[PDB]
């Protein structure tokens, strides 16, 4: 008299409330510590309610081996005195075949995948459905609780993201769709962290981000080939080739997508996560606090590179408590591979140098704290040592603004201040647990922040002699490529300047900067490696100076409505000036954006001779209400994978009859 048709699991309403909307309107996502509404449904009308209340109870199973001790398996009655707190049900609303269920789930649940049982006493177990559980940034008690709702739109719920790229002097934002809510990266999600066994510890939120981390730097290692290449489509395509196999894999010119993939997975698991970029970083020092450069007598360098370099930038962010830390260390935490094992740091840590917290403090702090010495390498083959410019490391460190498409320096957080008070005192108390553990001339190098792509720069090199006798220096000026993670890439031009330097004299020598005396056409995705290197006499020492110049592409103007109605047509224009010496030919422009276009749109448009203006309108209808954004990219034979981007609010049409 108490059987059982149908268990409406209500998936829409209460994906709105949990904040899983994006995800899907028919399966459930629920967040943990947050009640959800099903509604049960008799076959026959229930006589008394009380006796059938008290003859049913709820049974929540995940994993393949569920068990109480591993809180994978939890047994509840449904009444009104369930700890809301725990696994409980209520009934809220009754009819005589239906009963609306009020069911919470623990603030410290264990994530994925459940089955929710129902069993009559003196009957079999019904299953009534499955749903997924994820980490709540919204509930006060979870470990991973955000402050503000705008953090939490921002850091989990906003799949168009920004990857901030470039140099520390140029930075050049990349639109980015981290696609968390696609349909198929939860189950990928979860069924890469089904490879670690201990599913106990799958409630806390520092194991589950270390083993996702772990094994999406070991996916990377396998997958990222050495080497359109570089025509990137977000995290999930990326995602789904390091899983599966099947479709594009990415190359190591783009291996900093790891960062992006790994705040996709933890988004979409419910850990809130940015994607962070730190310029001029130090990388494979291995917690040393020195870079050791070597240069040709033409101020280039020779080989690869070393071990230890200084990247021209390279991470993922991820916010929670740390309850297994000493008090103060809750926040914002870097995920950091160690080639392997994966390790949290608090972002504090690194700037007090708190070296001995986690394993992985030491070599975080000695990326944004090394300090690099220069060595001339003779051809006679000795290794001489240079008087160089002070090459910071640790340079804007950038990640995308709160609500907005601005971008934030976040530098404070993992730095005090160069040559403050507080600074001194981290870099000395690191240097002595380090300890305890174990010239007339003078150069400056003037530089443009970025070159113009089939352009002119002009570039100031400033000699002052300090002697009292006149001196002949020679001013070797070498341009070179390098990829983002300091890897030599070219040789693309050299000057050996002979000067005449009178004594107490300051000179200034202007040197233009110009692509077409380029012996050959920088590498795409790489960046300019300027230096000044000035030899006097028989002093032994070089005055020598290094800047990074970025690549400057011409503009991709997007004008398109600020705010635009759903279900109504919409036009966005694009313009392009061709400020190359060259024609543009075989040009393609493609249009995407989620809420705007249904995958993407290529198009074909005529070459643009130099100084002339493309000009191409595109009208497509919004669908999706929100802010979306209209991602633009333009190949051609003369540059590749031009993206930009501009975001429009898509506003639903005005109530009518």
């Amino acid at each position: 008299a108490l059987g059982i048709k149908s268990c409406d699991f209500q998936a829409a309403r209460n994906n709105e409330e949990h904040h899983t909307k994006a995800l899907s309107s028919r399966r459930l996502f629920v967040r943990r510590g947050q009640p959800f509404t099903i509604i049960l449904y008799f076959r026959a009308p229930v006589r008394a309610f009380l006796p059938a209340l008290k003859k049913v109870a709820l049974t929540a199973q995940t994993g393949e081996q569920p068990s109480k001790i591993n809180r994978t398996q939890a047994t509840f009655p449904i009444s009104s005195l369930g700890d809301r707190k725990w696994w409980s049900a209520v009934v809220e609303e009754r009819d005589a075949q239906s009963w609306t269920i009020s069911v919470t789930t623990p603030a410290d649940a264990v994530i994925g995948h459940y089955s929710l049982l129902l069993q009559v006493s003196g009957r079999k177990q019904l299953l009534l459905g499955q749903f997924t559980l994820l980490f709540n940034p919204w509930n006060r008690e979870d470990a991973v609780f955000l402050k503000n709702e705008a953090q939490r739109m921002e850091y989990l719920l906003n799949q168009n993201g920004l990857i901030y790229l470039g140099t520390a002097d140029c930075i050049q934002a990349e639109s980015w769709d981290f696609g968390q809510f696609e349909g198929d990266v939860i189950d990928l999600s979860l069924r890469l962290l089904s490879k670690d066994k201990q599913v106990e510890k799958w409630s806390q939120p520092v194991h589950v981000a270390r083993v996702l981390g772990a094994l999406l730097h070991f996916l990377k290692e396998q997958r990222v080939l050495p080497t359109l290449l570089n025509k990137r489509r977000g995290s999930v395509p990326i995602l789904r080739q390091w899983l599966t196999g099947r479709g594009r894999p990415v190359y190591d010119g783009q291996a900093w997508v790891l960062a992006a993939v790994a705040c996709t997975v933890l988004r979409c698991l419910g850990i809130p996560a940015r994607v962070v970029t730190t310029f001029a970083s130090a990388q494979g020092t291995g917690g040393r606090l020195l870079i050791d450069e070597y240069y040709n007598e033409e101020g280039l360098q020779n080989g690869e590179g070393q071990r230890g370099r200084i990247w021209i930038f390279q991470s993922t962010e991820c916010w929670m408590t740390r309850p297994a830390l000493p008090q103060g260390y809750d926040g914002w935490q870097i995920l950091h591979p160690s080639a392997g094992s994966c390790d949290l740091v608090p972002v504090r840590a690194v700037k007090e140098g708190t070296l001995g917290l986690t394993p992985a403090v030491s070599d975080l702090f000695a990326a944004i704290n090394a300090s690099c010495v220069v060595w001339k390498c003779c051809e006679d083959g000795t290794l001489e040592l240079t008087d160089s410019n002070t090459k910071y490391v640790g340079n804007n460190i950038s990640t995308k603004g709160v609500g907005s498409d601005r971008c934030e320096d976040i530098t404070q957080n993992y730095k005090y201040p160069e040559g403050s008070l507080q600074e001194k005192e981290v870099l000395e108390r690191v240097e002595k647990e380090k300890m305890e553990r174990e010239s007339p001339l003078y150069l400056l190098l003037k530089a443009p922040s970025s070159l113009p792509l089939r352009g002119d720069a002009q570039i100031s090199v400033t000699l002052v002699n300090h002697s009292e006798q006149e001196k002949a220096v020679q001013l070797a000026i070498g341009v070179q490529a390098v990829h983002y993670n300091g890897v030599l890439a070219a040789k693309l031009w050299r000057k050996k300047l002979h000067l005449t330097l009178s004594a107490n004299l300051e000179k200034i020598i202007t040197i233009g900067l110009f692509f077409s005396n380029f012996e050959r056409n920088p590498p795409e995705n790489t960046f300019l490696r300027l230096t000044a290197m000035a030899t006097h006499s028989e002093s032994n020492l070089s005055c020598f100076a290094q800047e990074d110049i970025a690549i400057c592409r011409p503009h991709l103007a997007i004008k398109m409505p600020e705010k635009a109605e759903q279900y109504q047509p919409l036009t966005a224009s694009v313009s392009l000036q061709n400020s190359l010496d060259a024609p543009m030919e075989d040009c393609v422009i493609s249009i995407l954006g989620r809420g705007l276009i249904h995958r993407e749109r290529s198009y074909r448009f005529r070459s643009v001779w130099p100084e002339n203006t493309m000009c191409a309108k595109f009208q497509f209808t919004p669908t999706h209400v929100g802010l979306q954004r209209l991602t633009v990219e333009v190949d051609c034979n003369m540059f590749q994978n031009l993206t930009n981007y501009k975001s429009v609010t898509v506003v639903a049409p005005e109530l009518s009859a």
